[PDB]
This record gives structure tokens, sequence and C-alpha cells, in this order.
């Protein structure tokens, strides 16, 4: 359907948006900062497609403590105006917090197809976590994964990717882009299934020849995304540690971050 009227400040082909910063891949894909997206304009886009995000987190033994935090930020600063759905996987389903919801969001708990018939996309990401400031639909898109915050700066040479070859993360020193979190990608239903499918196949493999990789999921996740290319990347925005790192002037803002 077509955009509405709408004013706002036109686009200056003659002034880059960040001057600090790569904000599009080798492979065309936009990298996430501030001052990238009017999200007006895309608010509007993903409304119109009336769309639904899918939220994930696991929630097992002691970090289940971490839920209540994580709910009520969310509330506050993800996908606000749209479609949720979040989807707690917990080993104790009655220590799960009653958080007051907003209208067109809800919650499932579930104990340890659908997602399909439920969501458009999905979010994955780790419970012991906060949201400090807005984290939208300028994310969405078929496969997106997360720049590392402590990775981004450095060569691909340092990057704590799998290094042993008889790994199916393996990577060698001449290969990488960059280093992608485990505890932030999404994207369509379809390839984020795509994705685990192909990162519990190489672990399988793994297990059976007596190898398990360096940073676990994460190193799959690298390899992943390494030969399918994410049609976005966030940011360290999207994933930082305040206490750790610090609050450097290359980022604008700080999104969704470590609980100490
Ligand atoms: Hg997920
Ligand atoms: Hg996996
Ligand atoms: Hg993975």
């Amino acid at each position: 359907v077509s955009l509405p009227r709408m004013v706002y400040p036109q686009p200056k082909v003659l002034t880059p948006c960040r001057k600090d910063v790569l904000v599009v891949t080798p492979w065309l894909a936009p990298i996430v900062w501030e001052g990238t997206f009017n999200i007006d304009i895309l608010n509007e886009q993903f409304r119109l497609q009336n769309t639904t995000i899918g939220l994930t987190v696991f929630a097992i033994k002691k970090y289940v403590a971490f839920l209540k935090l994580f709910l009520e930020t969310a509330e506050k600063h993800f996908m606000v105006g749209h479609r949720v759905h979040y989807y707690v996987f917990t080993d104790q389903p009655a220590a799960v917090p009653r958080v007051t919801l907003g209208t067109g969001r809800q919650l499932s708990v579930l104990e340890v197809r659908r997602f399909l018939s439920e969501v458009d996309y999905l979010v994955c990401v780790d419970v012991d976590m906060e949201f400090r400031d807005h984290v939208g639909v300028e994310i969405l898109t078929p496969l997106f994964g997360t720049l590392h915050p402590g990775f981004y700066g450095s060569s691909r040479e340092a990057f704590t990717y799998e290094r042993r070859p008889q790994s199916q993360a393996y990577i060698p020193k001449d290969e990488g882009d960059f280093y992608y979190l485990g505890g932030f990608f999404g994207g369509s239903v379809q390839e984020v299934q795509r994705l685990t499918r192909a990162c519990h196949q190489a672990m399988m493999v793994d297990q059976a020849n007596g190898i398990e990789a360096v940073w676990h999921d994460e190193s799959h996740l690298n390899k992943y995304l390494l030969r399918h290319k994410p049609t976005k990347v966030l940011s360290p925005e999207y994933l930082w540690d305040q206490q750790l790192l610090g609050w450097p002037a290359v980022l604008r803002k700080l999104r969704f971050t470590a609980v100490p």
C-alpha cells in the first residue's frame, strides 16, 4: 500500500549521514546506527503491513530472576506501536513474573511451525539484559546479526572465530567480515529457522567428531553469517556493556545492555 503524505527533512545527497562509521556493508546491507534512519518512515512502512515481531528468550535456573527487568524495559523500548509476541522458554513456568503489557503485546511461556503462523519476524536475545533506548523496526529484515561491542574496531585476525579446521565453525585468519554476537540476531521466521537448523546440524557434526567450538553457538553463528550474508547489520548500540566498555563518541545511543 501507498505511504501517506509525510513532512520530514530532505535527505542530503552530498552530506553523508555519518562520517565516523561505516553505514553499509560491501554486500550493500545497511549497518544500523543512530542518524541513518528516519523512524517515522519505517514505522509507517511496517505498520501498513501489520507486522508482528516475535521476541524469544531462554530463562533457565537462576536466569529467571532477569525476566522482570527484561520485560518491563522491553515494554518501554522494544517495537512500541507494533504487535509483539514474547516467547519465554523456561524450566520454571511459575517463576515468570506477571509484567503488565501494552495493548497488542502478548507473552507465551514455553516449558523446557507455530512461529510461521504467529509472527512475521523473530528476534533472539539473552534474558540477562535491559533495554535502555529505542529498539524498533529499523532492525527488521530477512536476516540480521549484531556487531560484538568488544570487537567492532578489531582486525579479522584478532576476531575470536573458531580457528581449528576440524570444527564446522572453522574460519581461517584471512576470512571474516565482522564478529557478530550470539546474543542478538534475527530475521524472518524462515531465515531464522534456516540459521538455527544449520547451526544445530553443524554442532552435531562437531559433537560426533569430539570437538566443541571455542565460543559455542556464537562461533557457528559467525560461520553461518560469513557464508549467508546478513541483509542488515546492527551496530554495537544494539548490544553494549557500559561497565566494561564505557560510552565512546561513536555511540549516540545505548539501546540494549548487559545487566551486572
Ligand atoms: Hg529464536
Ligand atoms: Hg546451535
Ligand atoms: Hg547459531
